[PDB]
């Protein structure tokens, strides 16, 4: 189901349809500001943004980007960098060579080059300086910044059809129409195919999937899959895993990035997090342990059923660091934590290691599960660290080098 | 694209191809407490629920569900009521008639049945005591409660194939012809299809979307969608998302329950924001305003952009109790805040109303848009209060009865 694409590194991460679908993120501080940017660089790697970009917006920020590389490489960090471009792209890659090199790809996005002839212009000095430094670029559309001389031109197309198409499918026929021209100018200016990238970013999740069909379907560049714009809390994240999911099962996506807006004082970190779970309830990566637990109802016993949950959720999220040094696979455990005889035994026995509570009218015990049959019964007081124990006992054989 | 169904009604509650994907939600008090069940029913509807399921496990169960919907019908709340049966079920019904006439719709689950031929008869009692008082039913299968004998026969006869399935593969063939052959036994007892509802949960997304691609090819029933056993926390809620997406997307499900566990402390609200974020996201149901907003990255001038999306966050959520009384439609407005002029005017003009905020390098002036065009331009302080006021009057205006 993959869809096939070329190789794309960017730095020493390769992404395309033979590749990890890749995690990637933005920072927000401001990128002259050498040390929390570094600073920011770094949390993001190691929360598991495998790419991180940063914007590059004025001269400021150019002559700050060769010194964020060198601090990153000093202490071994090779996580790729890629620079955000808009309005005076050419003249930062141009005025600041050594940005230019210090960067992994630049993105490009094809509404924000200029005005009229102007545009191309700009397009192709971005273009020339990635082929003469040998970068990877990502065409970058955003249906916030559409170039309108083509949304113009679809438009009149548009009008000529017998039966003419909304305003709105319009705007996304133009939106995909100017990644797609962009891809095959870079393409004819002598870009490789192993240095494109593409997205075609919209902030409304079914759009999103119309958008990303006619990508895949038209290109054959891998694709950077985010719905932009997703917003806040709850809904920037449901938004954000509806949109791609649909996607991401039909083979779609080779990199993603989680366009959430922080709340004050929430770390940056948060969508890195949303991303990974997005890719691993799909089953197309695995970073760390998860926990099957029922919601719990009035058959669950007492709050001990909640806490026990989110005490092992814990516990995995703790040991992480020493098991993925340890126990080669690792990544890939699932643990039940269950509420009662309904559901807890069978589901228990889909996990790697389970246990099922005792919930209203049962005995009070609780069996624990491991690879689909019973492992043993636990009673009494301190059930927790009992199972954790089993848990741990479990990880160290299952994951044994 | 909608899947057409019969139209089963739970309670005043149309489920089918012809309505609202109805969000329903299952209660975590002990049902025997009439005080705090009766309170998040309530509760639960209040913020969403439009049908409300809770267990029916035990007789002091039985016992107090006549005086919950009593209670509840004394304040005029119509919430349908689901009884959610396991192993006794007939029992409970024969034994307990005003239980079974208060509930309005009862939950089967061919898995907790019984043991052999007492499987059937039980199955058999429950549909006639629902016929008898034309009651709908949901027959609902879980792969952590799948039927044993129905397992052995599947497992045979993959055994016998040329190229035999996967353990895992024919679990789930078993889970959905658990479903298919209890829909189609109760419909030859005579039940209505306009008395059937279907569902088959498993925890993983990817086997989600596959079962229920069959259970809708299978039957005409409304089907009863969810991810059974999400977890906890972003996990849950991701995991809930992706799953239902590609699904909702495609047609297929006419109501949804998002399973998520509490954290301790955490309301039973929250799994009824997630699933209307789920419908909303995808363009299946209006629930209340929402907001468009950047990430926001080093362009974006201060924290200002993020508490200003906060705060226009807020400001809705309270004036939507008002706003819902007085303006038809608003539950569909959309409003944007962007953190700079990259996208900060063309998402604006594709809300309802929008502010683009000055980031790095621009003139500290901050346009709004409504409708598509330049509304006005903010300077200076209060720029939060004065969007405000701006969208206020914008709401009074288009959504003006
Ligand atoms: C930084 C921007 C600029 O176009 O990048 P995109 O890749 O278009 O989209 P997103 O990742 O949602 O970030 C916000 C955008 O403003
Ligand atoms: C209450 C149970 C019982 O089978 O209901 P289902 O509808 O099968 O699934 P879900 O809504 O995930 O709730 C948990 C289950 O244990
Ligand atoms: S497994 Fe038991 S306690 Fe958990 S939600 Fe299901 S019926 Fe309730
Ligand atoms: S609209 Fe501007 S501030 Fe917001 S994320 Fe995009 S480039 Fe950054």
């Amino acid at each position: 189901m993959r869809r096939p694409t070329p190789t794309v590194y960017v730095g020493r991460v390769p992404i395309g349809g033979a590749h990890p679908i890749a995690v990637q993120s933005m920072t927000n501080t401001p990128t002259r500001d050498v040390e929390a940017t570094t600073a920011q660089v770094l949390e993001l790697h190691r929360a598991g943004s495998e790419i991180v970009r940063l914007t590059v917006n004025d001269e400021e920020a150019a002559k700050a980007v060769p010194e964020i590389k060198r601090r990153l490489l000093a202490e071994g960090a090779e996580v790729p960098l890629v620079g955000d471009f808009h309005f005076n792209g050419h003249l930062l890659l141009r005025k600041y060579p050594k940005m230019a090199e210090a960067l992994d790809k630049f993105r490009i996005n094809p509404g924000t080059l200029g005005r009229g002839r102007h545009k191309d212009e700009h397009f192709a000095e971005m273009i020339r300086i990635a082929m003469d430094l040998g970068k990877p670029v990502r065409i970058g559309a955003n249906w916030g910044s559409l170039d309108p001389a083509l949304l113009t031109e679809l438009m009149d197309r548009n009008a000529r059809r017998p039966e003419p198409k909304s305003a709105h499918e319009v705007v996304l026929e133009a939106l995909v129409e100017s990644a797609v021209r962009a891809y095959e100018a870079a393409l004819e200016m002598g870009l490789g195919e192993d240095k494109l990238v593409l997205s075609a970013k919209v902030s409304k999740a079914r759009d999103l999937v119309w958008v990303y069909r006619e990508l895949a379907r038209r290109t054959q560049a891998p694709l950077h899959l985010g719905l932009t714009e997703a917003g806040m809390g709850v809904k920037g994240i449901v938004a954000s895993a509806a949109a791609l999911a649909p996607l991401l099962l039909e083979g779609i996506g080779d990199t993603i990035r989680v366009s959430l807006t922080p709340a004050p004082g929430e770390p940056r970190t948060k969508e890195v997090e949303v991303a990974q779970e997005i890719l691993q309830a799909l089953g197309l990566r695995a970073f760390a342990p998860e926990v099957t637990s029922c919601p719990g109802c009035g058959r669950t016993t007492s709050t001990f059923f909640q806490e026990l949950a989110e005490e092992v959720s814990r516990r995995l999220k703790e040991r992480l660091p020493e098991w993925r040094a340890r126990y080669p696979g690792v990544e890939e455990l699932k643990v039940a934590v269950m509420g009662c005889v309904v559901n807890g035994p069978g589901e228990s026995k889909h996990a790697h290691i389970g246990i099922s509570l005792p919930g209203a009218g049962e005995e009070p015990k609780a069996p624990v599960y491991a690879d689909g049959k019973l492992l043993t019964i636990l009673k009494g007081e301190g059930i927790a660290e009992e199972f954790l124990r089993l848990v741990e006992d479990y990880v160290k054989t299952r994951f044994a080098p």
